[PDB]
């Protein structure tokens, strides 16, 4: 549903990688009450950048030149690839009029206005402004309704051989999509599955409530315009094996036949990396 992802419709907006459940954490009291308990700022900024590390896994950026945000948030993952790439150019699209207006001064702060542009724009209706050699989607596929649209436009804005990264959910077996629906969308749109690293474990470890039941229904009235019950649903289904956060590495393979996409994307989806297992 909803209560999926870090944000619905360092400012990072995705979960983060514990590696354990760390006693006391609350992202809840974390993001509404941040004054609060500094140290649990710093622990989920560590995880989000952890999340970012392995997301990043097989990417050399010295080889790519034009990166394509398709929902940059506050801009930070577009901040810190060209603050620490100066031959990067890259463009963020998103549908929030105010996360522009952040985006906007957040380049300019850091004096990265000549490389890095900003959109208030939607990315299954309104087609990417250039060709991309790496296309970036944390946290963003499960939220845009139309994804053929969506797939239709990644592909026809990257080159062949570039590189789509991704973390999203992946339906065990109706919301979030599973692997088959996955790979259709990959295999119609000329984009193989090279490698995934499945991080539910400790996703799960960053959703861990730290509150007893009373006293967390009670900071949740105090918070009063989000609904928090349901996220114990999301940590259940992440434990239980019912859906998957995983990070995806796609690359875009425009010479080769569909149903072999399908064949091979199949047979990696089997493949999954559990975190635990990845060095
Ligand atoms: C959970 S936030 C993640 C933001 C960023 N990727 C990050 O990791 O911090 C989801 C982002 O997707 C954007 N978004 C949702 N639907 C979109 C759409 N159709 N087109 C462009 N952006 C969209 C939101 O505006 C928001 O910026």
């Amino acid at each position: 549903t909803e209560n999926l992802y870090f944000q619905s419709n360092e400012h990072f907006l995705t979960w983060g990688v514990f590696q354990e459940i760390v006693p006391g954490f609350s992202w809840i009291r974390t993001v509404f009450r941040p004054s609060e308990r500094p140290e649990g700022r710093e622990r989920l900024a560590v995880a989000q950048r952890e999340l970012r590390r392995v997301l990043f896994r097989a990417v050399d950026l010295s080889a790519i030149k034009n990166v394509m945000d398709f929902g940059c948030g506050h801009g930070s993952d577009l901040i810190i690839l060209g603050e620490q790439n100066e031959h990067l150019k890259l463009d963020g699209y998103t549908i929030s009029g105010k996360q522009a207006e952040v985006c906007k001064q957040r380049v300019r702060t850091r004096g990265l206005q000549n490389r890095i542009r900003i959109f208030q724009r939607d990315s299954a209706k309104d087609d990417f402004p250039g060709m991309y050699d790496l296309v970036l989607g944390f946290e963003v596929a499960g939220l845009i309704p139309d994804k053929d649209a969506l797939f239709s436009n990644i592909d026809r804005h990257l080159t062949n051989g570039g590189l789509l990264i991704m973390a999203d959910f992946v339906a065990n077996t109706t919301f979030s999509s599973t692997r088959e629906q996955w790979n259709k969308l990959f295999s119609s749109n000329h984009l193989r599955l090279v490698d995934a690293v499945d991080v539910s474990n400790e996703v799960a470890n960053c959703l861990h409530n730290p509150d007893y039941a009373a006293q967390f229904e009670a900071l949740c009235k105090e918070l009063k315009q989000r609904s928090f019950g349901s996220y114990e649903n999301v940590y259940k289904a992440l434990r239980g094996g019912l859906i998957s956060y995983v990070l995806f590495h796609v690359q875009k393979d425009r010479f080769s036949r569909s149903d072999e996409l399908f064949h091979l994307n199949a047979k990696q989806f089997e493949q999954l990396t559990p975190y635990a297992e990845f060095a």
